[PDB]
């Protein structure tokens, strides 16, 4: 039987790595892209379709699930895996980011965050976050953190990061005090420190002293732009333990993913393929297209000329254009399946190119064609 | 190779019949239920899923397709079958009903109907209707008719029926003058006459003199109620040729279908399973349920206890309740697949019970449990 958690690096090129995470519920090929399951569904896809695209693991939003249908309710029904019908690994976020971005009213303190839902008063703390993630039956549990707004002054970035590190220790202890969770799940810590190298180093040191199964680079993709995100990754990823997975949450566009892998990132999640698919944006190897545009009304070609997904095997741009213009559910279904499949094909090409020692060339060829 | 059209009756019980329609694109088992493809999609289902539920044939709405994406455009793209990815028979309606129920402004005359779309001025006539259905590549073409509003005075019902019969002859001649359509498709005529036996007889006689591949009972399910619909069917169906299919369009609830089969109907279509599925109504052998209701929030049972569909094999009422409450696309997908599968299972039980000479008992047992 598979272990609780084992990360193994099979090949490397520069800072990029390819390998596997073995967990009780399955193997995760890295670098990995996680489709986002907001409220117990990857929007517009059955779980079998998510798997057919190549996904090994999905993400669930703790903030949404604790509000609807409720964490205790999901536990009573047998956990998130059986509730939604996905039997493979699930990573749950902590709630610490969405509580601040999505709540109408919040009160922050050293204890945690109290908030009002957009749909009653609610509470999130390191302890409650770890508990909710346990009730959901999460395989990869995220420490409860604070995502510092950008831009941040050095003082505010430091104060925020320091609180996040105290919360990381509380998250570790809560997780370890629940025997079933400690034996069957993994716990990742989240580095903070905004764009400041010294704070990033202090955060990495604090997380490594506590000890986690994996390490995320938090606090990025919050308005700083790709140049600055890459500059921060340049010095931040090498601070993390080499032998554990490196996770960049909330990223991103295809070129963001490629450059982040070049900088040592092993795991990603983003709503872009699902949300923008529903809005009519399709990813192709020649860049994104907006299927709503009139130029596609009689285009018999598939969304992408090389894509192997079931949507591209069968339906035309012209048909999907009609569905999206008409507001048809099938339009959302087909666009989402293709976009998630495209993202998985990107990850497969990244993995294979690292394994063959030609990732640098792949990245160059990818960028030249995608931005032509 | 299959013929253009062959209807064969394999077994009978009272007025009920079971058999097959063979056409170039496939075999249709009768009595048959046709899921409705409004604008080139059975809403929220891939065509493979429609087929997996047991459907042999789907319906397409001429009124919608001529407005978006357009009949000539669909023809240029290769026809409706390849456009939407359904390779089996498609029955198209004539447009004569939806033009009057859905248009914002209409002008009726002996030539046809001019109208304004809810999304420009447009025109429908017997000739244009048959042409549109040809451009779509329809397998079963419907004569262009007028559905008399209910209630109707004898004078107005007679005038409307007489116009419909003149339009039936024009539909026949238009269809026959297009060699490719006449050789590969079938044409059904539509009986009118409101609730009046003498007008129904005159209409049946006119249609039989013209000659069609099948005959529909038009002008029902327009507010008269089940008792009156059944009373009209009692005398109307025996007026039609016994050796051709009998089609009751726009019907209906499960009990409407059972009683209509008891009265000699072989074919049905209705938006009820799809539309009401998206709205949270699920059909069960114990009657419909509203999955939005709070009583289902922790119900681990499938939608129906006996249903063999993929939704009932995997997901709980509690999960689907959550999806529908949340407005999730997957909720619409799962409810629709189950409801269409339920309707197909109803048709299968009807067919099998007629074949075994126990349809009367099935109808009694069905009604006792469904309305308990
Ligand atoms: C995935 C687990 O993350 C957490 O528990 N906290 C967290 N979430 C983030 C989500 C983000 N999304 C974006 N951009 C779209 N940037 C993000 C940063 C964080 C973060 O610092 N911390
Ligand atoms: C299916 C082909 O029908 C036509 O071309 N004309 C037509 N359509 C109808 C649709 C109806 N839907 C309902 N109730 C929901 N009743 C209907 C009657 C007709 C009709 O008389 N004539
Ligand atoms: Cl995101
Ligand atoms: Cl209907
Ligand atoms: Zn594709
Ligand atoms: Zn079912």
């Amino acid at each position: 039987d598979r272990p609780r958690f084992s990360f193994s690096i099979a090949a490397r090129e520069g800072k990029a790595r390819t390998g596997t995470i073995e967990m009780k519920r399955g193997v995760i090929r890295t670098p990995a892209f996680m489709p986002v399951g907001t409220a117990a569904t990857v929007k517009a896809l059955k779980p079998e379709t998510v798997r057919a695209t190549g996904a090994d693991i999905i993400l669930g939003n703790t903030y949404h699930l604790m509000l609807r249908p409720g964490a205790e309710r999901i536990a009573k029904l047998g956990g998130l895996h059986s509730f939604m019908g996905w039997d493979r690994p699930i990573l749950t976020d902590s709630g610490g980011y969405q509580v601040m971005s999505l709540s109408s009213l919040t009160k922050q303190s050293e204890e945690g965050v109290t908030f009002k839902s957009h749909l009653s008063r609610h509470m999130l703390s390191p302890e409650r976050s770890i508990e909710i993630q346990h009730l959901l039956g999460s395989d990869i549990v995220m420490a409860f953190d604070e995502c510092t707004p950008y831009p941040a002054t050095p003082s505010r970035a430091a104060s925020s990061m320091e609180r996040s590190m105290r919360w990381a220790k509380r998250s570790r202890d809560a997780f370890d005090s629940r025997k079933e969770q400690a034996e069957n799940a993994a716990l990742f810590g989240i580095q903070q420190g905004s764009v400041f190298e010294n704070l990033r180093q202090q955060s990495a040191d604090a997380l490594a002293e506590i000890g986690f199964d994996g390490y995320a680079v938090g606090g990025l993709a919050v308005g700083e732009g790709q140049d600055e995100m890459f500059r921060v990754l340049d010095f931040s990823v090498p601070m993390l333990p080499d032998d554990k997975p490196h996770y960049l949450m909330g990223v991103g566009k295809p070129d963001d993913i490629v450059g982040a892998v070049e900088r040592g990132i092993d795991m990603f999640d983003c709503v872009l393929p699902t949300r923008s698919g529903r809005n009519g944006q399709a990813f192709t190897w020649d860049g994104p297209i907006n299927i709503r545009n009139a130029r596609f009304s009689e285009d018999l070609k598939p969304l992408d000329s090389e894509c192997h997904c079931a949507v591209c095997q069968k339906w035309s741009r012209a048909y999907i254009h009609h569905l999206i213009r008409a507001g048809e559910i099938l339009g959302a279904m087909l666009m989402t399946e293709h976009n998630i499949a495209f993202y998985q094909q990107l990850m497969q090409k990244i993995r294979d190119s690292i394994s063959e020692g030609r990732f640098s060339q792949f990245a160059q060829d990818f960028r030249a064609r995608y931005f032509a």
